[PDB]
């Protein structure tokens, strides 16, 4: 499917049926995408949005966090699972309030620099928090764009995974990324799920090359 019929679709898709109250959105900052995108990566939206509350409340800026000992952390995080994901929060807070004066970071290279922050999750915090245009890749990015556009082959692999950086590249506006990039996030956890992916309620349907061919157990490809 063309790029730019991609996007809109995909814009038009979420001013109808979209998140936007989750409590990050509130009055978005970069400390709380990050805070939001850390504790969403190994866990489900229903279980993370009391903890989300709960952390902002006792830290409501990212020195709070920073100053605070590490074991009132791993407190507070008890529940969440990968407790690696809360040692690294902690170090990032720290490196911002040493670094950069306790102001979060706003340009690439300094964001991916922090502990648990890579590619992906540095694209996601600049570009839901200020509207830079950056493309995300998470898992449920990966599986929306391989089976539209039927990228076979394990991610695991580099040659793979930069096909998929690639497609995001292409099909992430500029105009309307905030919306986007939620967009994607959106449709690969309710809509393109692992298993028996709902194409009929999905607005890429009909320029799909998995849903032409029933084939959306193929893409992405799994570990060999
Ligand atoms: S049409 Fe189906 S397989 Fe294709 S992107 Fe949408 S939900 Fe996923």
């Amino acid at each position: 499917m063309q790029a730019s019929q991609f996007s809109a679709q995909v814009l038009d898709w979420y001013d109808k049926y979209g998140r936007k109250t989750l409590p990050w959105q509130i009055d978005k900052t970069p400390y709380k995408v990050w805070l939001s995108e850390v504790m969403l990566q190994q866990t489900q939206v229903a279980t993370v949005i009391p903890y989300f509350e709960r952390f902002m409340a006792r830290f409501p800026t990212v020195t709070d966090l920073a100053n605070a000992p590490l074991d009132e952390v791993l407190h507070l995080w008890t529940g969440l699972g990968y407790y690696a994901r809360a040692r690294n929060l902690h170090k990032a807070a720290q490196q911002v309030a040493t670094l950069h004066g306790g102001k979060f970071p706003e340009t690439f290279e300094e964001v991916a620099a922090l502990p648990g922050v890579g590619r992906s999750t540095a694209g996601a915090i600049l570009s839901l928090s200020l509207g830079k245009h950056f493309p995300i890749l998470d898992g449920n990015v990966k599986r929306v764009l391989a089976r539209c556009y039927a990228v076979s082959g394990w991610p695991g692999k580099k040659e793979v995974e930069n096909k998929l950086w690639s497609l995001s590249e292409q099909v992430t506006p500029a105009v309307g990324v905030e919306r986007f990039n939620q967009a994607m996030m959106d449709l690969g956890a309710m809509i393109c799920t692992r298993s028996k992916p709902k194409c009929s309620l999905c607005p890429l349907q009909n320029g799909c090359i998995a849903a032409a061919n029933n084939s959306w157990a193929l893409y992405p490809g799994k570990k060999p």
